[PDB]
């Protein structure tokens, strides 16, 4: 019946309907028209004491039983804890690795017995015990799943173990139920007529004592301090018969299979557990038969369902993200092994620590022992149903309480916004299973520090573009717009998203500043008018500048004009109409606009291609011509006007249309280094620098014209991260306060008719990137170590 693949070559359907059943080496089984007889098999051993014989007496073989059985047994291996010499018949299969590892499963007929028999013969060794365990597990699973009713009341199905007291005698039979009772009564089978003739109950039925367990899984009863009492019940009724106990000095959870059809459920759960080695799944420590027992690791902090209602204060954003990441990792692990977690809910998620930075926080458990079902599950599993269950779990994690005690999580429960988690919840809850992401995709989405550190994403009205923005030093943003010839001043409320606007100037508003005394906002427009508007009262003008006001800084107020001039006002001066600046001075010329200013005190500034510096005297101290960096940079980049200067210990200079950020020494006035943004972007796959912002906690934020954010570590200037997929062009970037001591970075980006957006990032984004990468590496190392 064996047919080569090339002689037949769809195949998945052939496997489904028991047509192909691939063997290996491009060979198909095709049970139909096989040898139909026993092809003379001589076993390595022929004595009673060297073999184990297990008999299944049945009234008949069900149709399709042997084909499915052989398909199941084709994958057996004693090393799954050499290539076998496989042989096939229609009703049987023979495997042979070695004289110490073989398995003969085949049909059998007794004299004067109409009933059919299935005989399993293995060597009397550990490998033979493992093979026997696998074979009987496969047979029992097959009968449970494909042929129910042959098991219930029995149904003339009997299981026998064949034994003898002396080599050379004929095998006697004992039912597995009677032998199971004797196994609890003792460890020996006794000849009723001659007590002197004794055999071990094991090694004729070694699967009844779990002798095929891995060496590290066998119970050491000398190390187990376990008492079965309701005082030690775990979850005062939950989790079923789960008890607290001590094993090898550590507190563990103990599941009891007593008072039921034990050694079938226990063996099934062992078959499931022993091949699952994953950091996100609860780990099996031991198993036993004296009481039918599973000993697993104990979760110190209980389950997630109890935490979501009792200790809501502990659910920080980092802890929630780590719990979600661990659960998604566990689901990916289960789905990669073709294993389905049917019912996932907060009750099934165990917590080991509440420390957000721990390597292991959450694990998935399925104890013994509704509204957490996919529509196709509720109406009627599938991996998409598990993805839907994970979406529900992530919704429950995101919301404070709610369902555990769908509508929009933020409006209904308060639930401070988590923009990139709500999108994942929406994707995971799609009704059509084929549109839902896979568990690997879900984990890949959650494995992103952009997901953690993205706090808000506010979208402005269409075709309204914003030239400048300034935040009140107190979640209120003033915007100077330029989508018109008459400049407009807008106000955006970042707590309750709300946009208002008003036209205040004849020309576009190029820059904004806040003067705090009373508080006022100075708008510098293209015509040069400095329009000072009260921040509490509605809509003064200061002395008009000779050209466009290109920068405003605010102590004093500094007005850098496009004419290369710097005007200096006192805070009390700007309060009155038409007041002249305290000073005016020339650093550049008509063609060299004063385009940036910064503080570090000493006031640095960038005008044309020059870095100028000044102290309280308002006189120029240092003039550094950056043009010379053409010797190290490219000429067209170093000849461009400086658009922003950032100073902490060295000057960081960005130039117009230039993808290179220059680093200059404050003391020697010499070029310290160059940062090539195109080089960094090519590692991920424009580069022109538009914004340049500094985080004092060791980070440089570079906004590019292609909508990317380069996070650099200003120590050897290594690349921390590249953030993207949020806009098409970064236009403004600045640090701000949203209240409640929340430090944020506001990125005004563009989605180009034109859709401009304001994105809020947590100030600890580089630290979160590094921490998440280290966490993922540690978890990967753990998964590799577990095998
Ligand atoms: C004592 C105990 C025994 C067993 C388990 C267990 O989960 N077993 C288990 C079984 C199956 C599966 C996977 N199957 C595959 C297909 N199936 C259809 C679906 C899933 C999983 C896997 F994990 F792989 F999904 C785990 C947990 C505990 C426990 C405990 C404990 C520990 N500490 C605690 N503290 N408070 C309470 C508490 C409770």
């Amino acid at each position: 019946g064996i047919i080569s693949r090339r002689d037949v070559e769809y195949f998945k359907l052939l496997e489904k309907f028991q047509i192909a059943l691939p063997i290996g080496e491009e060979y198909l089984l095709v049970p139909s028209s096989l040898s139909d007889h026993r092809p003379v098999i001589e076993l390595p051993h022929c004595e009673n004491s060297e073999i184990i014989i297990r008999l299944y007496e049945m009234p008949y073989f069900p149709m399709g039983f042997w084909s499915r059985l052989i398909n199941r047994l084709l994958e057996i291996s004693p090393y799954m804890l050499l290539r076998p010499n496989r042989m096939y018949w229609r009703q049987g299969i023979y495997l042979n690795w070695s004289p110490e590892a073989y398995c003969l499963v085949g049909s059998e007929v007794l004299d004067n017995h109409p009933e059919s028999f299935l005989k399993i013969t293995v060597p009397s060794c550990r490998k033979g015990c493992i093979l026997l365990g696998q074979v009987v597990d496969h047979i029992d699973s097959l009968m449970e799943e494909w042929f129910p009713g042959l098991l219930e009341i029995e149904t003339l199905l009997k299981k026998w173990a064949l034994y003898s007291f002396n080599d050379g005698e004929e095998h006697q039979k004992i039912l597995l139920d009677d032998l199971m009772k004797k196994a609890e009564e003792g460890d020996l089978l006794v000849n009723p007529d001659q007590p002197r003739l004794t055999i071990p109950i094991s090694q004729i039925a070694p699967d009844l004592i779990l002798a095929d367990l891995p060496r590290n899984i066998m119970l050491n009863n000398d190390e187990l301090e376990f008492e079965q009492a309701p005082e030690f019940l775990l979850g005062d009724g939950s989790f079923g018969s789960v008890y607290r106990a001590a094993y090898e000095g550590e507190e563990v959870a103990v599941k009891i299979f007593n008072k039921h059809t034990s050694l079938r459920l226990l063996r099934q759960e062992l078959v499931v557990l022993c091949h699952l080695h994953h950091p996100s799944l609860i780990s099996l420590l031991a198993a036993g038969i004296r009481p039918r027992m599973l000993v697993m690791e104990l979760a110190s902090k209980g389950s997630l369902d109890r935490l979501l209602q009792q200790d809501k204060a502990s659910l920080t954003r980092t802890l929630q993200h780590r719990i979600a990441l661990h659960v998604a990792d566990g689901l990916r692990y289960l789905h990669s092994a073709m294993i389905i977690y049917r019912d996932l809910k907060p009750h099934n998620v165990l917590l080991f620590t509440l420390y957000p930075n721990a390597a292991i926080i959450a694990k998935i458990a399925d104890y013994g022992i509704p509204g957490f079902r996919a529509p196709e599950v509720a109406r009627g599993y599938n991996q998409q149903a598990d993805v839907y269950s994970f979406g529900l779990l992530l919704y429950d994690i995101l919301t404070t309480g709610g369902r555990i005690v769908l509508p929009d999580p933020v409006k209904e429960y308060g639930c401070a916004p988590w923009p990139m988690v709500e999108k994942l919840i929406k994707q995971c809850l799609k009704e059509n299973p084929q549109e839902r992401p896979t568990s690997a995709q879900v984990f890949d989405i959650l494995n992103s520090a952009e997901l953690v550190c993205l706090t808000r994403r506010i979208l402005l009205p269409k075709n309204v573009i914003v030239e400048c923005m300034v935040a009140t030093h107190h979640a209120s943003i003033w915007l100077g717009c330029g989508h018109t010839d008459r400049g407009q001043l807008s106000f955006l409320d970042l707590n309750t998203e709300g946009y208002t606007s008003e036209e205040v100037a004849d020309s576009r508003i190029l820059c904004l500043a806040l003067v705090h005394l009373e508080s006022w906002i100075v708008s510098g427009t293209q015509s040069g008018t400095l329009l000072v508007i009260n921040t509490e009262d509605g809509k003064h003008t200061l002395e008009k500048m000779t050209d466009s006001v290109t920068c405003l800084y605010c102590n004093f107020l500094l007005v850098g004009t496009a004419d290369g001039k710097l005007a200096i006002f006192e805070d009390k001066t700007v309060k009155l109409k038409g007041a002249a600046p305290l000073k005016i001075l020339n650093i550049g010329n008509v063609s060299t606009p004063l385009m940036c200013l910064s503080e570090s005190n000493v006031m640095w500034g960038g005008c044309g291609t020059k870095i100028f510096s000044f102290s309280n005297d308002f006189t120029i101290q240092k003039l550094i011509e950056t043009r010379t960096s053409q010797l190290f940079s490219y000429a067209a980049f170093s000849d461009s006007n400086i658009i922003t200067v950032v100073v902490d210990t060295a000057l960081y200079i960005a130039k117009q249309n230039s993808p290179v950020v220059e680093v200059w020494d404050k003391k020697t006035e010499k070029l310290c280094g160059l940062i090539d943004c195109v080089h960094f972007l090519r590692e991920v796959m424009s580069g022109r620098v538009k914004t340049l912002c500094l985080q004092k906690n060791t980070a440089l934020w570079i906004g590019t014209g292609g909508g990317h954010i380069l996070l650099l570590d200003l120590s050897t200037r290594r690349l921390i991260r590249v953030i993207y997929n949020f806009c098409n062009s970064v236009r403004v970037m600045m640090t701000a306060q949203l209240g409640s001591l929340k430090n944020v970075m506001l990125v005004l980006g563009y989605n180009r008719e034109i859709q401009s957006c304001l994105t809020v990032w947590d100030i600890n984004l580089p630290h979160e990137v590094q921490n998440l990468e280290k966490h993922i590496e540690v978890r990967k190392e753990l998964a590799e170590k577990m095998r």
